[PDB]
């Protein structure tokens, strides 16, 4: 039961505020910013997939900009923008480690029943929900035919 992440951006400009931390404070408020942008503008709330993905979208505008800088010599510049990443990337989740995929794994197959290559589908379908981009599919993929 993660407290959302809506809130977790909010407490955290409220806590850059307290703490005039200006850089933080100014990121924080972009993607704040980028997700009223998408909830006025598709007339929707966003959860905290819809929110990794205005972060994920922020670290690679970003992230293009660090190319641009550095490859103008400005490395002063594209610092400012790596700063900027860390304080986006705060609120996204770790890659899975590889005990951690074997487990989602061995519960997928335990609760769908899966037997036998056929059922790699089967397989597949629960867990791409629940792996995100937080892993290669290609070795989940290979990790389930094994067992399959
Ligand atoms: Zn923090
Ligand atoms: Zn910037
Ligand atoms: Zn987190």
């Amino acid at each position: 039961d993660p407290m959302a992440l809506i809130d977790q951006l909010k407490e955290e400009q409220k806590l850059a505020m307290k703490a005039k931390d200006k850089l933080r404070l100014g990121t924080i408020r972009l993607a704040l910013a980028a997700i009223k942008q998408r909830e006025v503008d598709e007339q929707i709330t966003l959860n905290d997939d819809d929110i990794l993905a205005v972060l994920t979208k922020m670290v690679k505008q970003r992230r293009d900009s660090v190319t641009q800088y550095e490859a103008a010599g400005r490395q002063d510049l594209a610092d400012v923008e790596q700063a900027e990443i860390t304080v986006l990337e705060e609120f996204m989740p770790q890659p899975l480690t590889e005990e951690e995929v074997a487990a989602l794994i061995e519960k997928a197959i335990a609760e769908s029943g899966a037997a036998g290559m056929q059922d790699m589908g089967k397989v597949m379908g629960v867990l791409k929900p629940q792996i995100q981009g937080r892993a290669d599919m290609g070795k989940v993929s290979g990790l389930v035919r094994a067992k399959l």
